[PDB]
């Protein structure tokens, strides 16, 4: 206290075995914001809001939706990623040519900065731009409120361990929604919406990044 929200564990072996999360000096989080419809040229290779963070889901190479994404005073924010990149608060690599599944911006774990500091998970992470990149293979779609969702390509799993059965997998989209696994992995195709479960992080939970696992570990 210092308040400390949790722990991060890499099972199976800054870029290190465990990473532990504090609430910060400032809040750093994100929350969404005003929508863009925005023209893209052909050879567009990163879009940025001027001072905030965003998420680009690319309709063709024509037109990107922009969500705006505004200050949260709420929140913190922490990143997981295999980029050494400023954004990512926690490197993570894979468990003569060798071969990486994992992210550059791969998750953001967002924890309430006040009691009882819920913890909960999202996948991507924001770049150098302080945006998320959501091209036109990425599954897309508008959900049940009338915001728009996406997967990324490899998606990010988190399975909360367990009348009546053991854990399942899970993948967490873009907007923390709970999807049941696509039929193969980086499958072109998103799974059935869970609105039963939701992308809070419980003591045990397992997070798949797609190279690597982590257990979350509550303070």
């Amino acid at each position: 206290e210092p308040v400390k929200y949790g722990e991060l564990v890499v099972l199976g072996y800054r870029r290190k075995s465990r990473f532990a999360l504090y609430k910060r000096p400032k809040a750093n989080g994100v929350k969404p914001s005003t929508v863009h419809m925005i023209s893209t040229p052909q050879a567009s290779k990163a879009i940025s809001c001027k001072g905030q963070h965003s998420i680009s889901y690319t309709l063709s190479r024509n037109q990107t939706v922009v969500v705006e994404y505004t200050h949260d005073k709420d929140t913190d924010m922490f990143q997981v990623g295999r980029s050494t990149e400023s954004p990512i608060d926690f490197v993570v690599t894979d468990t003569q040519i060798t071969q990486s599944t994992i992210s550059r911006f791969a998750c953001r774990i967002v924890c309430d900065r006040n009691e009882p500091y819920t913890a909960r998970i999202f996948a991507a992470g924001f770049d150098s731009s302080k945006n998320i990149f959501l091209g036109e293979k990425a599954a897309k779609w508008k959900n049940p409120d009338g915001h728009m969702d996406g997967l990324t390509t490899n998606g990010v799993l988190v399975m909360h361990p367990r009348e009546s059965q053991p854990g399942v997998w899970r993948e967490i989209s873009v907007c923390g929604d709970v999807y049941t696994l696509r039929e193969t992995r980086s499958a072109q195709q998103r799974g059935k919406m869970v609105e039963s479960e939701t992308n809070v992080l419980q003591d045990g939970s397992l997070i798949d990044l797609c190279g690597a696992t982590l257990l979350w570990r509550t303070a």
